[PDB]
């Protein structure tokens, strides 16, 4: 399918230290939010006590509460970049469109924190949210969500949920990374020039993982897990022109064949990252997909 016209324009107009790289990622996110402002939304900042230390969160409160489970959202950024502010544009929209309370998580970034620290943190925050939910007038079962690296975290937290006595009603994976071991056709075909590139992904892995062998750990590569039965209902959204497409779609197929209610949606013409890029109308289409999917959970 052709590249979406606006995406192609974006790619064509694209043109240091860790601190500087983090600042540049943050600047890019600000620029997109200036171009397409987020909806106003009530928020409350907080801190959750995890097994690896305090983790800052931001709770988003919808104008009209319509969904009966809290969402817990884990931002992307290759495990190295991003924060609550970089993903505010997405989370504000998820909150208001779904009509859901959302907890946006500022998990610890690599290389300062290495695998599997953010996984532990993300479980801890999920458990916290499940415990608070009745006092917010909600069901204790949570929905986990995230984009890219954050989709990895959501997928891993979902695989660990039963063992961690964590009630999870659904998982929403937005172009997640799921298999750090295997090359797929999309990983070859779209390796360079589509925003998320091969060299960056290598570098992210070097920052996050402790040693090369960690690539085969199921908490790094959740697609390697042989038993997907009984996992939470899954929405898996992919971009057509994304190196991570094929592993995301293969995981969706695997979930479906394991009896997990699964909705698999590829946005044609799109690239990695599109759900934090509000210049593309497909971002809001995908958020509508989330709302429609979550309507079916109860």
């Amino acid at each position: 399918m052709p590249l979406d016209p606006r995406v192609e324009q974006f790619l064509a107009q694209m043109p240091l230290s860790l601190a500087e790289a983090r600042q540049q990622f943050k600047q890019g996110a600000l620029l997109l939010d200036q171009m397409v402002p987020p909806p106003p939304v009530d928020t409350e900042d907080g801190t959750v006590v995890t097994t690896h230390g305090p983790v800052r969160i931001r709770r988003y409160i919808p104008d009209r509460l319509r969904f009966s489970h809290p969402l817990v959202f884990y931002h992307g950024g290759g495990f190295v970049f991003g924060d609550i502010d970089t993903h505010h544009g997405l989370v504000a929209r998820l909150c208001q469109t779904v009509g859901a309370t959302v907890i946006s998580v500022d998990y610890s970034l690599a290389p300062e924190a290495k695998f599997p620290v953010p996984v532990a943190e993300c479980i801890d925050v999920a458990r916290w949210a499940a415990h608070e939910a009745p006092g917010w007038g909600l069901k204790p079962s949570i929905v986990v969500a995230g984009d890219s690296a954050g989709g990895n975290l959501a997928a891993v937290v979902s695989q660990r949920a039963k063992d961690e006595s964590l009630p999870i009603a659904a998982q929403l994976l937005f172009y997640p990374a799921l298999d750090m071991v295997h090359e797929t056709p999309s990983k070859r075909d779209f390796a360079r020039g589509y925003l998320l590139e091969a060299d960056a992904m290598q570098w992210f892995g070097e920052q996050y993982l402790r040693t090369p062998d960690d690539v085969s750990h199921p908490w790094a590569s959740p697609a390697l897990s042989p038993d997907l039965t009984g996992l939470p209902p899954a929405l898996v959204i992919t971009a057509e022109y994304d190196p991570l497409r094929d592993e995301g779609e293969a995981y969706a197929e695997a979930l479906r064949a394991a009896g997990v209610p699964t909705e698999q949606i590829r946005f044609d013409g799109m690239i990695h990252g599109f759900m934090t890029m509000p210049i593309f109308p497909q971002m809001e289409a995908a958020i509508e997909a989330v709302a429609r999917f979550l309507e079916r959970i109860d």
